[PDB]
C-alpha cells in the first residue's frame, strides 16, 4: 500500500545550478547527483565552475545541493513527490549563532529520468575569524527536521550543528517553506532525519562530492 | 542498557515548587510526581496554591514541571543522573512565534528518593487574544530536543508546537542550559525524544496530572 | 499651549519595589527617587535589601528603574502621564549579542505626590565568562527610543550599547510594551533621545545612584 | 564642522548597478546619482533594467541605492570617506517583522568624480497576502543608525519602519557591517539620522526617483 508516483523511478539522477555570493565572493557551482528517491539515499560530484577556490568553509553550502529523494511511510502524504512533474520551489534562511545570516531559493523541475535543481545563495555578516571563514568547520550533525503544512505550503524547521576544528559545535537554525507548483495531499505533523556526510574532497575543495540519507518519521513514541 | 547510579532508585518521586508571573498575573503551583528514572516514565498531580483560576493555557507551564526521568543508553553519559546527589540547575527561554517570550530558571536537589524542584517563570508579550490568552491550545506535539557539551554545561535547543483548536499549529522554540553543581562526564552531540500529555484536570485546571516519556538516542541513521 | 496634568506635579518623587532572579540568583532592591516629569529629570537611590552583593553587573537592572520622567513637546501626546491617576503597566524584553535573555514586567499607580513602581525581572542565559557576569561593564550609551501605537498600545523598541572594559561595546534589543489603564490620546511614530549614568556607588554595588535625562522628539530631519 | 578629503569633491556623482531575486522574481536595476558629500544630500534617478515591472513594494529596495553622501562633523573621524579613494564594501541583513529576510552586499570605487556601487539583494519568505507583495506600502519613516568600531569594521544597527496604507506601520529591521578597504581611523559610538523619500516615480515603479538627507551626530545630550 506504500505508494511511488510514475514520473519518479526507483533511480533517478539530477543536476544542480548554483550562483551565489557569501562575505561578497561571488560563485558558481554545477553537480551531477544519483539516488532511489523512494528509498531516500542519494550521492552527487560538485564541481565548482566559477570564483573557485571559495574563501569559506564547504559546510555553508553543502545543505544546498534535493529533496525528493526523502523515504516517506505509505501513511504520510509525501508532499515534494506529488508536485511532479511541474515541481516545487523553496526557500531557506540559515542563522548561525556568530550572527551570520544565508537567504537561499531554489526553483526544481523534471526532464524525464532527470531533475533540474536551480539555486541561489546570498550568505552576509560572517565573522571574519570565525569557523567559517578560517575552515574550521568538520561536517555537519544529523539533523531532524520538523515539518508541518500551512497556507498549501510545507514548513520545516531545523537546529543544526556545525562540528568544529579541535572539538566542539558552531550552531544554525534553519527555517525551510516548500511551495508545490499544483495542488497536492497535504500532510500533517512530521519529521525528516537525515545525515549528510561530505565523501571525497581534493584540497582547495573545488571537485567535493557528499551522500544524504532522508527519512520521513512519525512522533517515534505514542 | 541503561548505568544505573546507587543514589537515584529504579522507583522515585518529587516535589516540585513553581511560582510565576505570566501577563502580570502572579500565580504559585506545587506538585508530587513519581517515576521510573532509568526508564524515562513519569507522572505527576500539580495544584495551582495561589492565583488560580489561571488566565491563561496550562499548556504554557505544562513543560516546567522533571529531567532526571530520561531513558539514557549506557554508552551515552548521563550529565543529569552524575549531577547527584548534589543536584543541578537549569535555565530556559520559550520564544513563540507571536511575539511571546518565557524565562524559567530551576534548582534540583535530592532528598533519601525523593527529588525537589524549586522552578520560577516569567512571560510577557503573550498576545490577548492569541491562543495561550484565549485559552484555544491542546497540548504540546511529540519533540526531540539537540543536547551537546559546551563549558561545561549542557545545551539542548528543540522547535516545538502547540496543537490548536480547529486544526493549525502555535509554533514555540526552546532553549535550555542544563549546568551541573559538580564535574560530571560530558556527553557527545546526542537528542532526547519526549512525549508529554495532560491526562487528567478539574475544570479551572486547577488540578492537573500530566504524564512524560523521555528517551536519549544517537543518531537513527549513524 | 504645552499642557501639564494637574495629578503630576512640577517636582515628584517616587518609591520602587524590585524583586528579580538573575542566573539563578534571587534578589530584592529597594529605591527612592526624585526628579521633573515634564522637564525629563530626575534621580533615585538604590539599596540593595536582598540577595546582595550581586554576582552581575549592575549595568543590567539601571534601565528598569521611571517613564513619566520624559519632557513631551506641546505638538505629540504624553501616553505615560494622560494615563494617571490609575497608571500604566508595561512589559520590556532585553537580547543581548551573547544570546542572555531578560523578561520584565513593572504595574505604575500614583498616591499624592509620590509615584509606586513594582518590577520584576527574570534574566537566564548569561555567558559565565561574559563582560555581565565577570562584570566588565562600564555604563550604558545614549539611546533613541522608536515609539508608535498599536492596538491601544505604546510599543518601542531601542538598539543599546554596554560599555566595556578594554574599550569596545555589548549590544542589547530593547521592546517594550506600554498599556495604560486607561483610554488616552494615541500619539504617531516618535522617539525618545534617553542618556542613563550611575552617579555614585559604594565598591561592591549594594548602594547606587543614578540619573536619567528622558526627551521625546519628533524627525530631527523634515 | 567638516573635515572635507581632497579625493572626494563638494559635488559628486554616482552609477548604481544592482541585481537581485525577491521571492524568486529575478530584477537589475541601473541608477545615476549626484549630491553633496560634505552636506549629506542626493537624489538619484533608477530604471529598471530586468524583470521590469516589479511585483513588490518599490519602498523594500529603496534604502539600497549611497553611504559617502552623509555630513560627519569634523569631531567623528568619518569612516566611509577615508577608505576612499580604494573603496568600502557593505553588508545588511533587513529582517521584518512578518517573517520576510533580505540580505545585501555592496562593492563601492571611485572614478574620478564619480561613485560606483555594485549592489545585489536576496529577499525571501515574504507574505504573498502581506504589506510588499500587496504593494501597500508608502514609503520610510525618518531613522537612526546606531554605529560603532568593531575588528576594524563598523556596525549600524538601526529600528525601521514602512508608513502603510489605511494608517498603521510595518516595521523593519536593519543590520549593517561598513568595511573599508584600507586602514582607517576609527569612530566612537555615534548616529546617523537619515531621511529618504521616493519623489517620483512612473505608474510601474521602472523610473523611480528618491532623495537622501543623512547627517551624522553625537547624542544630543552627551
Amino acid at each position: 500500500s506504500h505508494m511511488m508516483v510514475s514520473v519518479i523511478a526507483k533511480q533517478m539522477t539530477y543536476k544542480v545550478y548554483m550562483s551565489g555570493t557569501v562575505n561578497g565572493h561571488y560563485f558558481e557551482v554545477e553537480g551531477d547527483g544519483k539516488g532511489k528517491p523512494y528509498e531516500g539515499e542519494q550521492t552527487v560530484k560538485l564541481t565548482v565552475t566559477k570564483g573557485g577556490p571559495l574563501p569559506f568553509a564547504w559546510d555553508i553550502l553543502s545543505p544546498l545541493f534535493s529533496i525528493p529523494f526523502t523515504k516517506y511511510p505509505e501513511d504520510i502524504p509525501d508532499y515534494v513527490k506529488q508536485s511532479f512533474p511541474e515541481g516545487y520551489t523553496w526557500e531557506r534562511t540559515m542563522n548561525f549563532e556568530d550572527g551570520a545570516v544565508c537567504t537561499v531559493s531554489n526553483d526544481s523541475s523534471i526532464q524525464g529520468n532527470c531533475f533540474i535543481y536551480n539555486v541561489k545563495i546570498s550568505g552576509v555578516n560572517f565573522p571574519p575569524n570565525g569557523p567559517v571563514m578560517q575552515k574550521k568547520t568538520q561536517g555537519w550533525e544529523p539533523s531532524t527536521e520538523r515539518l508541518f503544512a500551512r497556507d498549501g505550503m510545507l514548513i520545516g524547521n531545523d537546529y543544526m550543528a556545525l562540528k568544529l576544528e579541535g572539538g566542539g559545535h558552531y550552531l544554525c537554525e534553519f527555517k525551510s517553506t516548500y511551495k508545490a507548483k499544483k495542488p497536492v495531499r497535504m500532510p500533517g505533523y512530521h519529521y525528516v532525519d537525515r545525515k549528510l556526510d561530505v565523501t571525497s574532497h581534493n584540497r582547495d575543495y573545488t571537485s567535493v562530492e557528499q551522500c544524504e540519507i532522508a527519512i520521513a518519521r512519525h512522533s517515534l513514541l505514542g
